[PDB]
């Protein structure tokens, strides 16, 4: 049983690579463009060049025929479709690529799989990653369900909303066992460093080794966000993927998922500051280049309908899954890695 | 006062064009790639070959330094961007060309305005249209109005979904005075060959001029809407933009707009086999090759938002519509110009 | 269960691929699929649309060169055993101001093609030849005097021939490396009545039928005159590419070779114009100015062939006089102002 | 203070040359990068940039011309090192559509955007546009190549850079736009992605050293001629053209060919570096299907004649030196545990 996984060098599809080795028989494919940067996956290079149960695939989701050699050599029994501009920042400057890797890219692997598909029978189980993003900036003292309203909060966001059409479109057009996952935060050790608790908690590393002022920036702290770690998420992707082989997810089935410690951005900070010797001498300030033209800024979850379909919940405290956070920028920062502030 | 039409050769912009010219006194500027269709413009060349009033400008969706050119050189006050790949049944399987053209053509066509205004204060009425279409496979019985959930009926109808979002988007986020058209069916002399109630009328043509035995060829009749000639639709637009002018419409604000007849399929077939003295000897067929994977069903009656902000109605009768269609089609082949029967 | 040698033609709605479904049914036993994106102008095929309903040996499959997922649909469904491949944004002029989607349209557009081959051919030996349509613009701007030949430098001349230079390697590319029975032709000017507008020979002969018919004052509006093209008319071009697919069918044309093709007949630009009036009762009277708009930043201005090569592997020569392909395009674009379809004097 | 742009900033050549900027004028760098790429060759600049210190950092993309065009708009650099691309020809030959976008179009995008800049307010820049030697394809044997040698599509990578080095021309010649063409051969050195041919010798022989691989180099095609020089020449070859271009010594779109004086057959450069390796006479070299191509551009000798008679200019830093330093490198990194794949 073949595992594909795009996003592999990215935070949850190196983790996801790693829990599928630890906890299945599957063979596992990481795509990747050949230059991804190596940080999440140096611990896989000895075991991929003995070609011991996971292998690297070359694609671009921007090159329809990198996609094509992919499905055609490989016929992944399940696709984790992670791959994605992950980041809405920068989607609001640089727009076109975002909405160009996201929904174009996604198109690239579903019409891919519609084609072997109808040619062959192929039938994989297809995890479409989309983001509760699609609900942009959501009313306040409700949660969110899976037909609360979409709003564009971003070019990523919209890219999103892109995403998640696609995925039940083709679920339901060809019988294609998609399903869409609309994530809240997922967090832990491999959180690029540009995210919020992974700025805040690198520019608190920053600030312990002398490279900064302890003065921590930030942009909108008027933002709620739920939290798990992704070591948590990604068994929630797995026992979907087993679901969807044995028949239980209708195509194109979407669902939310997130976990159940939700916190104001400054209880975050806060948090993260209690891990630090200096954190009492600590400030924050708000600084222009990190706001946003619109700002998602209520993720709050009932996650009732996924719970209904499989047997699972978040193990990893939040507390953890930021310490671990806050040691990798410390480790980093020690061993000369020095990130950019941003 | 400066008006730009994407999609000049189209349906609904070279009827746009007309409207602007009578009713009057802007300059006009017809965005089109230079080797488009010319059937719909033959009666303005006179006009453009001596500058009166309307001129082109050649430009591409997927080219944003033609669009970078046109905004900057010709800084249109009002924009009605209509150029689009308007079909779903090709949007199937050409789907990588509908998302490009249709998703990032809008968006390349909104930060370019994005970027003059921010650079020099450039502030046009900006129709972006969608479509009644993004609504898609409708949920049976709920009412619609502009606060339905959208649904994912082909390619086409996310890149419509695509659009709209972008639309909003642009507006709440930059205050670009953006407003997005979810229109019902339109149609008349100029209706595309290949939508449902042009085949008909071009068939009934062929059949009656001998090129087609007396059956037309359709797919799923199991469908209801409403239909309005598009010169009922352009005065509601035209409308619109002078309301986003004088500051009475929101940034990004979306309006459903039909007709005020609504009709079964078969019931758009009796009209026109009604308008042919061999109308009673026409059988009609349902064939595969027209069918799709998912067929769109909608019942958009609900006008009481558009109605709130113009003072406006559909007041070209339907019957009138499809008879000038009829007409049109006998008028081509009479002249040799004989159509596919697609 | 009859089955056929099976062209493509990719571009089949413009002037060349129009000419080459005529001339294919006419002269050979094969069944064409025309190539199109669905709202092309219909203008070169209204005379087909009968012939296609009846499904008497011409189909259409409806693709776009920038979607290869529609490529891919029709080269696995459709497997032609010959692909002309005349589909291009075609025009340098507009190429300057929309350079982005010339290179893409012509570069990754012949690319998705190509590569669509490669991995059909690899999985199950898939062998068609392909007619890779380049252009003499490749030489952009030559040296005055001397004849091309296919050793002469290539000169990026615009957008076009910067795309035509990218679809060329791509054609020698395919053929070298994957064994795809590729040929690359590097056509001088070709033309007729079916021309589209804004070229030279036939933009003169439109503002001349404009004039003629009352709507346009006696002047022709143009550019640089100070430009050498070869004419030959488009039905002597189609042939030279319908025999160089036999001989590459015969293994006698190396994957990825190039060929330059023109007619006999050269001219400067003037003298294009004194042919055209001369066949004009108001011919004495138009007058020739020069405009800004028809003006280009480089102007790829001397085309003159050493035919020596394409002569060698195929019996061919250019018959149609250009006297007789320009005064068809003329009479083209009466009946269109007689018809009421009023062109742009563009 | 003149501004300097550096496309591919976080690559060997762009991020060495924002280093020799820094210590050999007093220009302030703008470094373009995608925010997620690698920050292995730049770590040792975060802390300048944090401290806003000559050096910033501007987000675009090559395949987004919005991005390109916020970035003339707001920074508007005088000099411009275009050195972004995907740049490696075994990957172009099976994802060859994204390496034709991103070379022609991404190269066409950034031209088109700094010509109507230039158009509407007279924007005047130097403008490297970085081509390859590899635009010659495969060469005729025992000839040195010059500018005017015939073009060969050897890969979509070699097909893309002739698309970028015609577009670098043409901008030039159409609009006076003062672009320059650098054609090189072999630049490497410490910083040389690990896919390369001497880069992937240099870091197999590292994983053998230290356990992590059997005594066996996995290698492609051996009967192939390269010149090499270390980067750090090649960008003072880049600087002293921008000063020439900078004065109007340099027509718009001209072309030059750049490489080192050092030529080796591929099994030459294998011998130097296994003579570094206390096990270098125990290692064995075997050729694999998945290294070789379907045409290799296979000679790469140079006349550099041209470039030397419009700068004052040679490679000074030993090709052994530079691959000494590269060996080093992968050895550095495995006893640090950025264990490398042995591709
Ligand atoms: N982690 C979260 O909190 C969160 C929230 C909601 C949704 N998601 C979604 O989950 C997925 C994974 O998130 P992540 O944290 O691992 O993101 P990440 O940024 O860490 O990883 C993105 C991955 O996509 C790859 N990629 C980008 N462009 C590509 C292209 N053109 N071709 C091929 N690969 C390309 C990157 O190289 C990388 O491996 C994404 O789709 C993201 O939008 C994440
Ligand atoms: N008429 C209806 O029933 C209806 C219903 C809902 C929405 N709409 C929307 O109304 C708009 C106009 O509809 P129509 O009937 O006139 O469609 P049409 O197909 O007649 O017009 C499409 C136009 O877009 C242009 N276009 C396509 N691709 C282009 C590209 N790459 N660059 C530039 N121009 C390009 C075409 O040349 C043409 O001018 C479309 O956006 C359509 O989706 C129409
Ligand atoms: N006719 C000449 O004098 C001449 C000279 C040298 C080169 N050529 C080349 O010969 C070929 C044919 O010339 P022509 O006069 O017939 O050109 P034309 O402009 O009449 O036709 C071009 C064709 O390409 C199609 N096309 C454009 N973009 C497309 C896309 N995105 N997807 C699908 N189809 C698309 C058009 O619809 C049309 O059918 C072209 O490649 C042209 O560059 C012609
Ligand atoms: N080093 C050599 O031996 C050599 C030889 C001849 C030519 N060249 C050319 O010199 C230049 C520099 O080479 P290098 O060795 O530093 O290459 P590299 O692979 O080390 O660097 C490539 C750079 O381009 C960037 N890039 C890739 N795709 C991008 C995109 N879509 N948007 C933005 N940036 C993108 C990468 O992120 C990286 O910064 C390249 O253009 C290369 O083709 C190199
Ligand atoms: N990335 C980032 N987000 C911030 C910062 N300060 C506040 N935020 C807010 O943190 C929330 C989450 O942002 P982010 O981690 O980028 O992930 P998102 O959920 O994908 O937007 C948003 O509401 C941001 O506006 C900051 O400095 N960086
Ligand atoms: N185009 C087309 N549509 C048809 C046909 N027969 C039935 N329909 C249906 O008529 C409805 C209108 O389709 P169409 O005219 O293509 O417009 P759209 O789907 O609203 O853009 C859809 O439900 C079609 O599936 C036909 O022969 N052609
Ligand atoms: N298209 C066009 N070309 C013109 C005109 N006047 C002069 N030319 C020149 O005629 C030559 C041929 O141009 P054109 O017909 O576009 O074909 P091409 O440039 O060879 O593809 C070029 O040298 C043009 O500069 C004109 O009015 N229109
Ligand atoms: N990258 C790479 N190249 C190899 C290998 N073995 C031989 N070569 C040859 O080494 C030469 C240089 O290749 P490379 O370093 O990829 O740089 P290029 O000059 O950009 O192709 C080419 O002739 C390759 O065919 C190998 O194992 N990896």
């Amino acid at each position: 049983k073949t595992a594909l996984i795009t996003g592999f060098t990215g935070q949850v599809g190196s983790q996801m690579a790693d829990f599928l080795l630890e906890n299945t028989d599957y063979d596992v494919i990481g795509m990747m463009r050949w230059q991804e940067p190596m940080d999440n996956i140096y611990h896989l290079s000895d075991r991929i060049n003995k070609k011991d149960r996971i292998s690297i695939f070359y694609a671009d989701l921007n090159d329809y025929s990198s996609l094509q050699k992919l499905f055609e050599s490989q016929r992944p029994d399940v696709i984790f479709h992670l791959a994605a501009q992950s980041y809405p920042k920068t989607s609001f400057d640089i727009p076109i690529e975002t909405l160009q890797t996201n929904i174009i890219g996604t198109a690239n692997i579903l019409e891919n799989i519609r084609i072997l598909k109808a040619k062959e029978g192929y039938d994989p189980v297809v995890h479409i990653c989309s983001s509760s993003e699609v609900y942009g900036k959501a009313k306040v003292g409700v949660k969110l369900n899976e037909e609360t309203a979409f709003h564009g909060a971003s070019p990523y966001s919209i890219s999103k909303i892109g995403t998640d059409y696609l995925g039940k479109f083709y679920g339901e057009a060809y019988n294609i066992r998609t399903f869409v996952t609309r994530m809240g935060t997922h967090s832990g050790p491999r959180r690029s460093d540009v995210f919020f608790e992974s700025t805040v908690a690198k520019q608190i590393a920053l600030i312990e080794a002398g490279y900064q002022e302890p003065v921590i920036k930030v942009g909108n702290l008027s933002s709620v966000r739920t939290f798990q770690d992704c070591r948590d998420a990604i068994r929630a992707y797995y026992l979907l993927s087993l679901e969807s082989e044995k028949g239980n997810i209708p195509c194109g089935e979407a669902f939310n998922i997130a976990g159940e410690e939700a916190f104001k951005l400054p209880e975050v900070i806060d948090i993260l500051l209690n891990f630090s010797d200096m954190g009492r001498g600590i400030e924050v300030r708000q600084v222009e280049d990190r706001m946003r033209p619109i700002d998602a800024d209520y993720q709050m979850f009932d996650n009732s309908k996924i719970k209904s379909f499989i047997d699972w919940k978040a193990e990893i405290p939040v507390r953890q899954m930021l310490k671990d956070l806050l040691n990798h920028w410390r480790n980093e920062i020690k061993r000369g890695r020095i990130p950019l502030n941003r």
